[PDB]
């Protein structure tokens, strides 16, 4: 009686929701689709792959569309030997944990707050004086309550043996820049720092790229274990056509253009960290000093094979694809107040920004976007259009956590900040907002950074700003532009 | 030959799926949208913000729609001083870890199972006798196999120094109640306990509110670290209009109504936990005793600016929005059998329920919904409509884990139970089932709780029941109701 | 001036995106739906439930559709007693940690690399010699750099007391096979190993089945704690009709067919692991030796009640549902080169494969798909259609991580490999690609495994291959087929 | 526009480059050579004098 | 990987390896590997990948 009465208890308001219902929950409807197949094919580079060099590949035409694209990287296992035991000790310098430049830079900021005879003190006494000076510095700069000295003395249990390892997220770090080219024109460009920021914000829970890019979430012991043997990494290249099947790049519609991936590789000296400064780093299998020619890479492409009728239709009329392109503003930082002039073009969906200390970069911690003592490097930021506040001054947590909560699949674990003009900037096919930067005379991101950011040992810290913008790729008569 | 043969190998069954295909995977189609912009604007309260008080803000009209809404809370850093060293030691009482009322309440239930001279025993001997009595209690009540005494002696390594900290998820705890008002009418009401339950069930992986609300997942050492300095929290207010862009509140259509947020704040005594009972809690920067006027809050609103044509269309005909409203049944618990009479109205989508021990509340652990010794407080529950079982007796795990698995984005880490009448209760725009409680003469939730729940030291434990219901908000002639 | 200028700054390209816009972000539209209700009902098996037996249930007709289906399993708490203290010590043998067959099998592969007097060595000296021989084995087989001996000596801190526990993910392990039958015909079949693989790949972040199936992510101390008391598990049965509301099984349309669930249960000897070989395992409450009749299970079904008009429409014309069926190829492995001949039928969406060592199975670690020493058991795999490479030789990481990244909600934590022909194999209602195996004369999965896989102590290791295929379920005149 | 060789460049070897099509005509062409700085050491002080 | 930039209708090709040590020893037609073994384990021929 009650369940039937609920179906009868309808009024004029229910008519807007349920009158002439076009859907039922109790019967499945499905759509028929055209026939297609997927094939994954690995292809060698057209030029030699080496650390610090640029390499390119011309993408083969082994199907009708191009869908997924992965850079397959093979890194050798690492071993170490004392320089005294080596017949040829001359190698490039690597970052070493016995010379922690990031910790030395952090100590340099607290030196003015050390009370007593620091120079003559025992090692254990120096560690105590540094921890007390950190409390005095943080009280003076941040009105922070002092932490117990014992809570600041975190011994990272480093192993009592010699090692070397590939840096955190080495699969991204290796790709300093990649360019997707069609007919000799650059269609899009991606950077190592952008790839990491995109994975932090858009990386879905349970599908994080951890193993596929050599990322351990800053657990040095796991990087050491992984680096003792050969590593095979599959780094996704997040081009517009890899984001949705309807955006797959129509190879058949671009028949008269070569499709090329160009990759600028990281220098070998930046890719490795060692336990001690006096160690030589060896290729684990070959027992020779590691060299720039030990980088191996290939391109793994997923091709789509279409039925003849769909292939012929696509060849006759591929039309236009909405694309997202990436733009970059890269700036050196030498002061706590920084203004970035964002000379980006087109309808910008969103931008990302973050800072890297010089000391973190020099320590080989390339994706450590933290400030001094691991703090947030940004105090506040403001966004100006033509000297008018588009976003008034907001604290770092608003740009990092509130913007990520509103617009992104994930909140960043590092100090990555974002701002979206789009309601759904991760939707590759549905435009949901933008600001046209080609119609603004000035776009300025004004930053107030933490105290002493870009001073002394951190002179030439880096500001990264990346923007995502809409453009249109047109296919006509076997050409793409 | 094989791939072409697959496209030809079609029969009468494939016609229902692929005949006259209206979609292709090999060409992107996109829709054009109207022009809009988003602006985030921070606004002060119209009344003073203080602990234990009620404050309100009249929301400004700085755009055409209202989308996201965050309560921006600023909490001072905490320090502690001995009461003997303080010129004015008189402060409100705070929960203290040297007087663990929750642990004392748990010990009180096992006192009848202590064999031997408990009163005269050494401290280490008392801890052994309590762990043995816990085994005897759990064997007698639950037929549990005894745990090794050493496995029950979990020392939480508490630091050997003085501290105070803001309670777990302080950003939610501060909001005892918030009311969204339009034209003086309350449109919706949210509670601290509901906000926490909603984040447990609907909080997406990689987008949990942890930092934004001061939540550490019960790691006291992280709450201590965070509480030594100023904290800025951004607490999302999950109103119907914040859930989807098409539900954004049409400011232009409600021109003759004031829009107000009212917030009832938590008492300061409930917000802080200290290491010892004899400590005074100080504002870390000001070096004065912490007081009710040290709470600071503002409202951060995201406005939508529309193109004139869409703004004019919305002003002429905003029509009706489907809304979700929240209802609450709050009850004291003094017995292991509890019947809650759910006097909720309208088409209910779902309800949540959970229990809080008096001892957990008094210990300042406001979101600890566990039973005695951290067990599940519910043994079983039944749902009755007009004295007829709508859901027959089911064990706690069915209401907690099976209902969350079927209908929610996440399973709760705490003892939160749910039940959905909707197939998709997290879809804000598509009704997918409900029960109309305004047409039921009685709705009863019958609970069998764990043994001794609501007895002795837990007299006046709390039952929370929250329901989500459909209603319609109508916009007409510049008014909303 | 700028925001209005952006709305005016439109060209011929914007017309494809925004001309005649059929959607606005500033007004919600909702659809009305038909009236329905959901009811969860628990039902006993029609036959006795026992370990190692087959049991069936005839599903009741308590609503119009069948939606969710959970196997509710109740396992007793475990206790242990010395065999010498037991009046009837005769019980089935259980795996024991004092006889670690998996560790003994791993040691057997490194015996040829032990230098010195192993037989006469002290226990601590034998552990050192085994760790050194592991380095020599891994250097010889994999060109691995040696790990420090201290880093290989992981003591799992096992408790110094007697225990027994239910094996990891016991809720899946108990279900050796389940069959969904309609009118005496098997519509679909699921296996324990497939259920685990499906949860690894398709299990969403924050909705993993951990507690619901007794899974701890290989933390033996948590399995021990859980196994001391009665456990209630809710194992989801992932039939086609549980995946989407529009696929709910139409009970009213199948009126003349009995609906049955058949379950083949695991043997009791495979379900329990004990600290020592000389222990008897007891039912914790009853204080009797654990026996095959101590398994309890029931079926929890969610019924849908429809409004009379929708019920009558569905009875008159339920039509056809697209279904996914599961197929299995199970093979013994006795060599490092393995060819699996996949005699699957119909349009295959995707397949999963993985290996289990005999030693891992015999140790009771049923979902440990790792190789020797916890390594990846697959070096490479190739997929052939009619002796032509459909997927050329690819390394294990491509089949495990790249395929999961492209097509699945999660990456597997275990050595589960997949390959999809579908762009969205987790979409239950939208076909997005397949390969028709009923039109291929041969489908071969060729595997190169790690060295010594399937040799000596691992003779009769297992290869599992599972495929998901499309079929059509038809409803006509009260019958389903 | 500067372009790398298609094969390895080494003393005493032959190397080739396929010239890219980055414009409509090709005008100037320069071989950009990078030579390392030189130092000397006595053969007696060298761990590998060969 | 050898990139065979040969022209015209190719009938056949030959390939072989010479160790530096065999050449330096004056054994110019010794195409054996290390310890006189076969220097090639396997080979593949690709046209347009």
């Amino acid at each position: 009686a009650g369940s039937l009465t609920q179906l009868l208890a309808t009024g004029s308001m229910d008519a807007a929701l349920t009158q002439n219902a076009t859907r039922t929950f109790w019967k499945s409807s499905y759509q028929k689709h055209s026939l297609f197949a997927l094939e994954s094919i690995n292809q060698p580079f057209t030029t030699q792959v080496q650390f610090g060099a640029e390499s390119h590949i011309t993408v083969n035409r082994q199907g009708d569309l191009l869908s997924w694209m992965y850079l397959k990287i093979v890194l050798p296992g690492l071993k170490v030997q004392n320089q005294a035991d080596t017949v040829q000790p001359t190698q490039q310098s690597f970052a070493s944990l016995d010379n922690d430049v990031a910790a030395q830079a952090d100590v340099s900021h607290v030196l003015p707050y050390i009370e007593g005879a620091y120079t003559e003190a025992s090692l254990n006494t120096k560690e105590q004086l540094i921890a007390e000076a950190k409390n005095s510095y943080e009280a003076a700069k941040y009105n922070a309550a002092p932490l117990p000295v014992a809570a600041q003395m975190q011994s990272t249990e480093m192993p009592d043996f010699d090692y070397a390892y590939w840096t955190e997220a080495i699969g991204f770090h290796l790709i300093k820049r990649a360019e997707f080219k069609v007919g000799g024109a650059t269609i899009d460009t991606i950077w190592s720092e952008l790839l990491f920021a995109m994975e932090e914000l858009m990386g879905r829970a349970g599908r994080r790229l951890t193993e596929t890019i050599g990322r351990t979430l800053r657990r040095p012991t796991e990087l050491m274990k992984a680096s003792r043997q050969e590593q095979i990494l599959y780094v996704p290249l997040p081009w517009y056509f890899t984001k949705h099947p309807s955006l797959a790049f129509p190879l058949v519609a671009a028949t008269y253009h070569n499709i090329q991936l160009w990759v600028q590789w990281a220098q070998l000296n930046s890719c490795i960290i060692k336990s001690r400064s006096n160690l030589v780093v060896l290729h684990a299998e070959r027992n020779v000093p590691i060299s720039d020619d030990h980088l191996r890479a290939s391109l793994e492409c997923t091709y789509v094979h279409l039925e003849a009728a769909e292939r012929d239709a696509l060849t006759a009329n591929a039309g236009t694809q909405l694309i997202v392109q990436h733009q970059a503003h890269l700036q050196q930082v030498s002061s706590n107040n920084v203004t970035a002039r964002l000379n980006f073009n087109f309808p910008v969906l969103e931008f990302y920004y973050f800072l890297r200390r010089k000391a973190n970069k020099d320590a080989g911690d390339h994706f450590n976007f933290s400030g001094i003592g691991g703090r947030d490097p940004v105090v506040s930021a403001e966004l100006l259009f033509n000297n008018t506040a588009r976003v008034t001054q907001k604290p770092a947590v608003w740009w990092r956590a509130v913007q990520a909560l509103q617009f992104h699949s994930s909140a960043p674990l590092t100090n990555i900040y974002s701002y979206s003009f789009s309601l759904s900037p991760e939707d590759p096919i549905t435009p949901s907002g933008s600001a046209n930067f080609s119609r603004l005379d000035s776009v300025e991101l004004a930053l107030t950074l933490q105290d002493d950011f870009g001073a002394a040992h951190d002179a030439n810290s880096e500001l990264f700003v990346f923007a995502r913008s809409y453009n249109i790729l047109k296919f006509t008569n076997g050409l793409a532009g």
